[PDB]
């Protein structure tokens, strides 16, 4: 095993070899499967290295993503959400206007220092993805994306494959809970700003603390820094990029489906841990797993040694999960 990625008041992330995973004879895959699986159950978060997404093509989805974000703010606007619960294209978060309306109780008024664009699978009715003007750098922008989307989805099975046979279960028993692919690809990009900033806003930050929502997501994030995880002291602890790795961490979903074995965890994006005036621009990528819409969603079985064990009642996965969207708009 490598060095855990993060090892801080009690919070150990671990790095993992995904490779020895899919390459590994039954007893190496196995092993890792078990690393995997305990990370999960434990930090709620690991990190993978030797994933099979190549990095020039991630550095490449990286390099479309800018391109897109150095758009007009207008031309971003035109691919805005459809409507507030579409779920889908390019979203800014932003304060509330003042007005002469504006009573002493609403002035409490800071959002989140990013902007963002998402993207789900193509062969959704009712649902489709707003995708920019192919023309001058952004030719190239849908395929790449879907390309990617693709990438992350088959991923998103063998972290579960992993999770089943570290469980000790069927290695394929997710397979037909998230066959659909009823995942979120979100473009994060989180613009230059001021130091400063920091120092006059009390806790503002780049994103705010939570925890998500669904079973998996995979994170890819540039060498800027910022995402912290919170410790199961209660602490705030600095996720340090790792070159070509990839954060996986369990959402609120899992931790539910799992009976509480595996952990969702708290985590925000504050300033870099750098010293400087100016911190540039941090762009990343997060994919969000999710268990296909019409999936039923109980305790795994291996979760729970009696029917008095189980914690909660059973789900409809896409009801549970546009409740928890709905909130949030
Ligand atoms: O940008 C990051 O590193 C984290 C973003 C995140 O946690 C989210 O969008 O759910
Ligand atoms: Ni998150």
């Amino acid at each position: 095993m490598e060095k855990a990625a993060v090892n801080e008041d009690g919070l150990v992330i671990p790095l993992i070899d995904f490779s020895k995973f899919l390459e590994g004879d039954e007893t190496l895959k196995l092993e890792t499967a078990k690393a995997i699986l305990h990370g999960f159950q434990t930090a709620g978060f690991i990190y993978l290295k030797n994933i099979p997404i190549q990095p020039d093509f991630r550095e490449h989805v990286f390099n479309t993503s800018a391109k897109f974000f150095k758009l007009p703010k207008e031309k971003k606007l035109e691919v805005g959400w459809t409507t507030p619960e579409a779920n889908r294209g390019y979203s800014a978060p932003g304060r509330e206007k003042v007005t002469q309306l504006t009573d002493p109780a609403e002035i409490e008024k800071a959002p989140d220092i990013k902007e963002s664009y998402e993207i789900g699978r193509e062969d959704e009715p009712g649902h489709p993805n707003p995708w920019p003007a192919e023309q001058d750098d952004l030719v190239g922008f849908k395929s790449t994306m879907n390309n990617f989307f693709d990438q992350c989805k088959a991923l998103h099975i063998e972290v579960m494959r992993a999770i089943a046979v570290g469980m000790g279960i069927d290695a394929n028993y997710f397979d037909s809970f998230v066959d659909v692919g009823d995942n979120i690809l979100r473009l994060l990009h989180y613009p230059a700003v001021k130091s400063e900033v920091f120092k006059i806003n009390p806790g503002q930050v780049r994103a705010g603390e939570h925890t998500d929502y669904g079973s998996i997501t995979l994170l890819f994030q540039d060498s800027r820094g910022g995402l912290q995880v919170k410790s199961p002291n209660g602490q705030f602890i600095d996720a340090t990029p790792i070159e070509n790795t990839v954060v996986v961490n369990a959402g609120d979903l899992l931790a539910r489906w799992s009976n509480d074995t595996i952990k969702s965890t708290v985590h925000r994006v504050v300033e870099p841990p750098k010293q400087e005036d100016v911190h540039p621009p941090r762009y990343s990528i997060a994919y969000f797993c999710n268990p296909n819409h019409k999936s039923y969603i109980e305790a795994i079985p291996g979760t729970y040694a009696a029917e008095s064990e189980r914690k909660y009642e059973g789900i409809n996965s896409g009801k549970y999960l546009v409740q928890r969207l709905a909130a949030t708009y």
